[PDB]
């Protein structure tokens, strides 16, 4: 019989464990030919969908979150090297430095607070939904440096406020053992995003 003491610390167990993952297959990715990256950037799509988006019987399990893990890592290798090669590595390491705390902060507020931050949800959806249509707009017509940045601080935003709802949610929702890796890879993905949102505007401003 668990307790959501221990359903918290298990998720909380599992997300760090894929960061390590990630951060391997990220390490991975600096070998990893180009043209790859596509059918690996699809098949994360596919799978966010078959985890998300598709009423299955069964719930994700570990062996698909680690794997959707190391994979993401291998694929944000390019966003990674590339403001790298513009800004340094001093600023990778600062944006993940950032996101760590702020990881830490929000989540440990969304947690501990005792208000059902439940009704925001459809906000929060929408928001998202705003970057995904201005990030697919940014492919066939590149955004410039103001604009990107703009785009970068309403993403950190964004997802902070993401990072709090979903602790605050793992804290009140009816979360059973089973929902522990999806869970866990919904803030896998929080983190990702945050941090690639914050890696994007330091990026840029440091060049």
């Amino acid at each position: 019989h668990e307790s959501k003491q221990s359903i918290m610390q298990r998720i909380l167990t599992v997300f760090v464990f894929t960061l390590l993952i990630a951060t391997v297959g990220l390490f991975i990715g600096q070998f990893v030919p180009v043209a790859l990256m596509l059918p690996l950037s699809i098949l994360e799509v596919a799978m966010i969908i078959l985890a998300f988006w598709m009423r299955r019987r069964k719930a994700v399990g570990y062996a698909f979150v680690y794997t959707f893990a190391f994979v993401s890592g291998i694929t944000l290798f390019p966003i990674v090297s590339h403001y790298a090669s513009i800004a340094g590595a001093y600023v990778v390491l600062e944006a993940f430095g950032s996101t760590f705390v702020i990881f830490a902060v929000l989540g440990t507020i969304g947690a501990k607070m005792k208000k059902d931050l439940s009704f925001l949800w459809s906000f929060l959806l929408v928001a998202v939904l705003a970057l995904a249509v201005v990030g697919i707009f940014n492919i066939f017509s590149p955004l410039n440096s103001a604009a990107m940045m703009a785009y970068s601080v309403i993403g950190t935003i964004v997802f902070s406020l993401y990072i709090l709802y979903d602790l605050n949610q793992i804290k009140h929702r009816h979360i059973t053992e089973d929902l522990i890796p999806v869970m866990a890879l919904s803030l896998y993905l929080d983190f990702i995003n945050l941090f690639i949102n914050l890696l994007r505007f330091f990026g840029i401003l440091s060049s």
